[PDB]
């Protein structure tokens, strides 16, 4: 319910899936990141909980080649490294 402010490059990713504002709830950020993953088919076909994000903007932002969608705490870490103070 509190608002977060994405850094420019995370904001660019969000806007690529139709987001139109500067600040978001965490639930909204997750929804759009999810949309990005699914519409770009970044998940592995055999192990569908694994997202392969090397050579993609998402991998650039998160600083990892891959991650599991089951690892929610690590997902929050990676999102938080891409936020700035809300002014
Ligand atoms: C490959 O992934 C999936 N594949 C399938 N297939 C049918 C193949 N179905 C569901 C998922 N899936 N599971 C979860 C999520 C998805 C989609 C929306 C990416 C989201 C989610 C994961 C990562 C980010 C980031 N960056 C943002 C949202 N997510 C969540 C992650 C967190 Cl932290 C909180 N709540 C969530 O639902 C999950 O558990």
């Amino acid at each position: 319910e509190t608002l977060v402010r994405p850094k420019p490059l995370l904001l660019k990713l969000l806007k690529s899936v139709g987001a139109q504002k500067d600040t978001y709830t965490m639930k909204e950020v997750l929804f759009y990141l999810g949309q990005y993953i699914m519409t770009k088919r970044l998940y592995d076909e055999k192990q569908q909980h694994i997202v392969y994000c090397s050579n993609d903007l998402l991998g650039d932002l998160f600083g990892v080649p891959s991650f599991s969608v089951k690892e929610h705490r690590k997902i929050y870490t990676m999102i938080y490294r891409n936020l700035v103070v809300v002014n």
